[PDB]
This record gives C-alpha cells, structure tokens and sequence, in this order.
C-alpha cells in the first residue's frame, strides 16, 4: 500500500494546526502499517506547473501527433513535471491532503495540483451520459484547519476548499473519502490547544481504520 | 472611474470563449465611457506571489514592528509585488474578471490573486460578529466560460470558481456583482458559435448599464 501525504502548508507541524494533526495521523498510520510506503509531497517544495500557454501549446503538439522533442525546453520541463505528479498520483493507493483555509478556500497550489492530476484518458474519461473517473481502489483523507467553524450547518456552504477538493476526487473516481476538521481556533483562542488535541485523537483513531 | 480588466486565460480573444466575450464587454464599455481609465491585469503575465514561508516570515517582522529592510531580498520582492496588486485593487472602482472553468473551478492564479487582495486592515477588518469588508463604492463582473452548463439548477452547486469568487468579493465589501456565463459549448459543439454570439450580445448590452 502506497500512501501520498500531500501537504499545502508553508509551516511545519510546529506552527500549523493542520500539519500537527496530519503528522499525528501519518505516524499513527505508520505504526499500524510498518510495511506501507508513505511519500511526502510538500506542494510548497514540489514543482507543480500551472496550466498556461506553454502547456496548451505542448498539448496541441501532442494532439497533432508530434513527440516530446517538438516542445521547447520550458515546455518539456512543465510537461515532465506534470506527468511525474500524475503518474505518482495514479499509482498510489491512498491520499492524505493537509490544507489550511485561506479566504474560504485552499492555497492556490492545491488547485494547481488538481489540474495536474485530473487528465482525460488517464484519471477520467468521456462517456455518453458524461465524464466518469478511471481510478479504482483508492481512498482519500482531507484534514483542513480553519479559524472559524464550517464543518456542519450554514457555513458549510462557504467551505469551498473542502467541497471542491471532494468534488474533484470524486470526479476522478476516488469516492471513498474521509474528512477531519481542525476548527474554531480563531473563534475561540483559549480553546485552541483542546481543539488541536481532540483533532489529534480523532486522527489517531482514524489511522487504525484507514 | 477606474476599471480593472483582470484576465486569467492563457489564450487571447481569438482562441478563448471567455476572452472573446470579455473583450467585447470591455471595448463596448470604453466606447460608452471614453474618459474612464481601464487597466488590464493579465494574471498569466503579472507577478502574483503565492503566500508562502517567505511571506509569513515577512508579515511576522511587520507584526514585530520591524521595517522593510528587515526582510531578505526575496521577501522584499514578494511583498512589494503583493502591495502593488493590493493597492491597484483598492484604488479601482470596478473589477471585471475573465476565467475559464478548469476542473470545476478557476485557474490557480485567481486564488493567488484573491490572496493578494484580501488583507486584514486594508480590505476587511475583524468585528464582534465576524469579519466585514472595508471596500465601498465598488462593482464587479465575472465572465466565466464553461464546457457544461452550471449557471442555474442542480449543477450550480459545483460551480466553485464562480461561487468562491463572489464570496471573496462580497467578503471584502464588493456585494454588487454581475455574472455572465458562456456555457454549454462542449455539451453542444455545433451550437458553440451561437452560444458565443449570444454571450457577446449580452456583454455589449451590460456594458451600457455597468
Ligand atoms: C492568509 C490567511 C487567510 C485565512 N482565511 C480564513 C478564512 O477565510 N476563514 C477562516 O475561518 N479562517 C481563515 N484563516 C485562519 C486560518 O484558517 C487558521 O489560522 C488555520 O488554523 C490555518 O491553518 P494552519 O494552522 O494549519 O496553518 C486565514 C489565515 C490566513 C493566514
Ligand atoms: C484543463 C481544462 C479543464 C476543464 N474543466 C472543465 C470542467 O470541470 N467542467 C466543464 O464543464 N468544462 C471544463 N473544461 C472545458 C472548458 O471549461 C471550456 O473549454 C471553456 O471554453 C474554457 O474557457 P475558454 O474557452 O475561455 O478558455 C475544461 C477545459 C480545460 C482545458
Ligand atoms: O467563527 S467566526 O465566526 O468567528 C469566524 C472566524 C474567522 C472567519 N474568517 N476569518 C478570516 C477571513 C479571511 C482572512 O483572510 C483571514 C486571515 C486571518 C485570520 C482570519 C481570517 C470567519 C468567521
Ligand atoms: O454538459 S455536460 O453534462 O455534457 C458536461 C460536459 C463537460 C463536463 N466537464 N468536463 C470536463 C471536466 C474536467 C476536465 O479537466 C475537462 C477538460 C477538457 C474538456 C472537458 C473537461 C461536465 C459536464
């Protein structure tokens, strides 16, 4: 079993609530499954090319039947890094995402990553009734840290990072997801240590059944 | 009246449905208001620093009362570009956003831009009840091109780019927003030219009342 620990937080577990909980999850998971492989992809230190003019030009050449050496050097670098991320993602069995909420969504690089990993003919296909995911046997967990409280009730509607992420995962065929919120720390700063420990405990229990 | 024409499409108006419509909007608007100032911000050719470890470090120094010279060179470059985008945004009266839908949301750089423009003590402030916008007298238009149809009905729930963008605009105090969809071109490729022309006409009419 290959697990991708995909983090999108510029701070480490020492200064991020989400990273604290994600590291507790991952450690507890490793203890339960010593032989599982866990690769960390820190999206703040991984090349995750945005789709841009170079990418569209590259895709146009591939659609014209041309090969990799038809691309410029910059195009090659971007497509190579995109293929690497896609292949790493398709071949793993389990995905753990760690994100903070910034302005009602995730850091931009999460979107860039989803744009690398959602690819026609690789992770979804077109059908009569509409697009369907190609990925089978997968499971995901999203750990999201938020100042406010969005996990249930009316404010769930503006939890765009959570909801978009779950949507894209489902679209690509990963319909088995879990969610842990580390929430309310900014609404209640004196309760922040308790909120974190309760989320740590929740992550540790989930690690024994994920 | 100062208008920002903010585009997030790597293609020009000749190869993008959204850009075709946005161009038609913006030229019709200039022609109606020749004395208005219209600045184009192409997000694919504008420095829009992601919030990262350098930015958090820089902010920590400003919160400690230190000045700009306490930053490293890279930090200075990032914060200078972030302040420029923020200032340019705060001082304009109107925003026009052009985006395509990629995997149920916008290109990553739209999120990076919103993370530049949503800043505590500048575009929103903390309140008893919760945060509120500081910007007054502003108006926005979002033009979004999408393969499917999401503008109304059940699929509206997965129009995350539209909905998140509106949410952040509202949050910073821009509650007056218009929306034009250029939609269904991929669902109905034979109707694509008609869909584009109808959206062009809708944009030209809106320009007379925006
Ligand atoms: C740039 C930025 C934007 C934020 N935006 C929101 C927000 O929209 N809603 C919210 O409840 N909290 C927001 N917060 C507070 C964070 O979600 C909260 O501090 C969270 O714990 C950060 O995740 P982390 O501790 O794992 O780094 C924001 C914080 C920062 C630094
Ligand atoms: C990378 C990529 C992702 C896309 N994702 C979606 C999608 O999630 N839903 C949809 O209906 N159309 C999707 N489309 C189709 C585009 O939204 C459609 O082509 C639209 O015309 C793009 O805007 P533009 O013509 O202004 O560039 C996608 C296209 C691309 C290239
Ligand atoms: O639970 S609360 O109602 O108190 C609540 C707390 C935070 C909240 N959002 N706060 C932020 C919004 C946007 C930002 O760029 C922030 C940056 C730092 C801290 C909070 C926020 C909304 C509601
Ligand atoms: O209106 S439809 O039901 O036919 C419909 C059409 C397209 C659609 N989404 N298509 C894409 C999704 C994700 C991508 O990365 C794409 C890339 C190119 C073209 C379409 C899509 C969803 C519904």
């Amino acid at each position: 079993t290959k697990v991708l620990f995909i983090t999108a937080n510029p701070n480490s577990a020492e200064g991020s609530f989400g990273m604290a909980v994600g590291e507790a999850f991952i450690e507890a998971y490793k203890n339960e499954h010593p032989q599982d492989e866990v690769v960390t992809i820190d999206l703040f230190n991984t090349t995750v090319p945005a789709i841009d003019a170079d990418v569209f030009a590259a895709w146009g050449k591939f659609a014209a039947g041309e090969g990799f050496e038809a691309l410029t050097e910059v195009q090659q670098q971007k497509v190579a890094a995109m293929n690497t991320n896609l292949e790493t993602f398709m071949n793993a069995d389990r995905y753990v995402f760690v994100t903070p909420m910034w302005n009602f969504s995730y850091p931009p690089v999460v979107k860039a990553y989803l744009d690398n990993v959602a690819i026609a003919g690789k992770t979804f296909k077109y059908t009569e009734n509409g697009p369907v995911g190609l990925l089978e046997g997968k499971k995901a967990l999203h750990i999201q840290a938020t100042g406010g409280v969005y996990s249930e009730g009316a404010y769930a509607a503006v939890d765009f990072g959570r909801n978009h992420l779950k949507t894209v995962l489902g679209f690509v065929g990963v319909n088995d997801t879990e969610y842990i919120a580390v929430e309310g720390m900014n609404a209640n700063p004196e309760k922040a240590q308790e909120i974190k420990e309760a989320a740590i405990a929740n992550a540790r229990e989930l690690a024994k059944r994920f």
